[PDB]
């Protein structure tokens, strides 16, 4: 039925266009027009100022998100984003702290809701456009489907829109009116034995076997990948920024926005680079994302790596990301997560991927535009 999505300034299900059309559903917007009050929300609840450098606040949004989030189809996975994640994927820069939204219960004085979202410049068809990348949407476990979603959505879009922003960029597992792109996550075993006895992977292939298959050298094909360092800012800007401008979608990142997502926190993002007579040559980049395990009496964590970004000038892109899943490796994650984005598929066979069974849809709002195979896709979102 799609009854809220249908009237929103969002693709219909049917609707295809062709390359020529790159432009809004709605143009000639208007701040002053915009609503001043806040959405009403249902009796008891409230509308919360989350302060997410505030430990209290932040730890709040961790505590509803890690029981409250996304699951995998199996319900076996939920994601536990950290609380220092949070942090860095929330106070990029220029951020808002009215795009970071909560819902408390009164009686309880509980986040039962969020929704938060960050500015960027994002690049649909060689058009660049100021937009909000809107991400962790939540909703507390006893009140699903009680159509506060829509209310969450509504009230971010009313404060997105009240710094002059009309266009948003986002993904979900589900689909929804209507995807520009549809990437399938793909995964690379590194702790074999884990992911066999958790019921991630699966035998048939003895176990001896399976670890030997999926085993790693512990030498790197670019010998001098190292971490980066606040003087390569402007190096990874150069060689990422050309590097990105070949995709259908990418965000436009200033070298203040470099150096936040890419300058390495652990247990959070990890970047390296090859320094080859000056310039940096060669960069991966992967973020930690564990999930936790539902109901098993011997794992409780997921120790996952995502890769986040990966450009390489000296070597070829299979070698790039083998190196990606050795530093992986070294930093002690249990897997190797992947979507195939950007040149990412062609090494998945080579790699030993293993295609998983969901894939990430992406999403504009309020943007007409022809859609594209994911390997034109050059974005990826927390
Ligand atoms: C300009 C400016 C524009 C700014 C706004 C741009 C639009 C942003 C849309 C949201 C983007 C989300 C990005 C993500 O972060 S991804 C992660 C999704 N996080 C989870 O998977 C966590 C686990 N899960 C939950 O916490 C809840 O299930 C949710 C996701 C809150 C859903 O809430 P529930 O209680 O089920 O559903 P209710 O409150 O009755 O609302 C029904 C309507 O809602 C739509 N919907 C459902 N999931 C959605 C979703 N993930 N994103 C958007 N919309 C969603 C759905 O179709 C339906 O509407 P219809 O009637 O079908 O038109
Ligand atoms: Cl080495």
């Amino acid at each position: 039925d799609y009854k809220f999505w249908y009237t929103q300034p969002v693709p219909k299900i049917n609707d295809e266009f062709n390359e020529s059309v790159n432009e809004p559903f709605i143009s000639d917007n208007k701040v002053e027009d915009v609503r001043k009050d806040e959405y009403k929300l249902p009796p008891g609840y409230s509308w919360y100022v989350c302060d997410v450098k505030d430990e209290k606040d932040r730890s709040e949004i961790y505590t509803l998100l890690t029981d409250n989030y996304v699951e995998d189809d199996d319900n076996i996975f939920r994601f536990n984003y950290s609380a220092e994640f949070l942090l860095w994927a929330l106070t990029s820069p220029n951020y808002l702290k009215t795009w970071h939204i909560g819902v408390k219960y009164d009686a309880s004085n509980k986040l039962i809701g969020f929704i938060s979202a960050i500015p960027t410049d994002i690049c649909i068809h060689k058009r660049t456009i100021k937009m909000a990348e809107v991400n962790f949407l939540c909703v507390h476990k006893t009140l699903r489907s009680k159509r506060l979603a829509p209310v969450l959505i509504k009230e971010i879009t009313r404060r997105i829109n009240l710094e002059n922003i009309w266009q948003a960029i986002y993904t979900a597992g589900v689909y929804l009116p209507k995807p520009v792109s549809d990437a399938r996550y793909y995964h690379r075993s590194i702790n074999v034995k884990k992911l066999i006895e958790i019921g991630f992977s699966s035998l048939n292939l003895t176990m001896s076997r399976a670890i030997k298959l999926y085993r790693v050298e512990d030498t790197l094909n670019i010998k001098n990948m190292r971490l980066m360092k606040k003087k390569d800012v402007e190096g990874v800007h150069k060689l990422l920024g050309s590097y990105l401008e070949q995709f259908n979608l990418y965000a436009v990142f200033t070298k203040e926005e470099i150096a936040h997502w890419f300058l390495p926190i652990e247990n959070v993002i990890y970047t390296y680079v090859n320094e080859e007579n000056g310039k940096i040559k060669d960069m991966i980049s992967f973020y930690s994302l564990p999930s936790q395990i539902l109901g098993n009496d011997k794992y409780s964590t997921l120790n996952a790596a995502y890769s986040f970004y990966n450009v390489t000038t000296t070597a070829t892109f299979k070698q790039l990301m083998q190196d990606a899943i050795l530093l992986a490796k070294r930093n002690n994650f249990d897997v190797f997560n992947a979507l195939e984005v950007m040149q990412n598929k062609s090494v998945f066979e080579d790699l030993k991927f293993g295609e998983g069974d969901e894939s990430l849809k992406y999403y504009l709002y309020n943007w007409k535009c022809a859609s594209f195979a994911p390997a034109h896709v050059g974005i990826v979102l927390l």
